[PDB]
């Protein structure tokens, strides 16, 4: 079994082409079992990602309090399946911005177990 840490790096982490997603989305299996309707993936160091857990914090879309906003923006990249997807043949548009992450984050080290938002 993965651990909540260890899904968010897979799903979320590309420390560091419109055929972008279609590729990380396959590779980092989220086309298994179903698309994935939408996910993001961050270009920063492993290490700027985790400090967000001592940046500004804020409120979990679910209402949970235990989420993080990063105090800058940083590079990353929207996936999101397009209208022609259909699994197993999943699809999905690339998009690149720089926005403010916010992550919720757990254990010890508190650490980012979930991608909340980009904002
Ligand atoms: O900007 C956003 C907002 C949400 N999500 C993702 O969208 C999914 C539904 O909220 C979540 O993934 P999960 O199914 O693993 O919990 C979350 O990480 C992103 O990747 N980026
Ligand atoms: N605010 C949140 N804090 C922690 N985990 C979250 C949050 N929102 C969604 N998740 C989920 O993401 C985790 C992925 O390992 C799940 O264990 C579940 O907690």
């Amino acid at each position: 079994k993965e651990s909540a840490a260890a899904k968010f790096e897979r799903q979320h982490m590309d420390s560091g082409s419109s055929n972008y997603c279609n590729l990380m989305m396959c590779c980092r299996k989220m086309t298994q079992g179903k698309c994935k309707p939408v996910n993001t993936f961050v270009h920063e160091s492993l290490a700027d990602v985790k400090a967000v857990c001592s940046q500004k914090k804020v409120t979990c879309k679910n209402g949970q309090t235990n989420c993080y906003q990063s105090k800058s923006t940083m590079r990353i990249t929207d996936c999101r399946e397009t209208g022609s997807s259909k699994y197993p043949n999943c699809a999905y548009k690339t998009t690149q911005v720089e926005k403010h992450i916010i992550v919720a984050c757990g254990g010890k080290p508190s650490v980012p177990v979930h991608f909340d938002a980009s904002v």
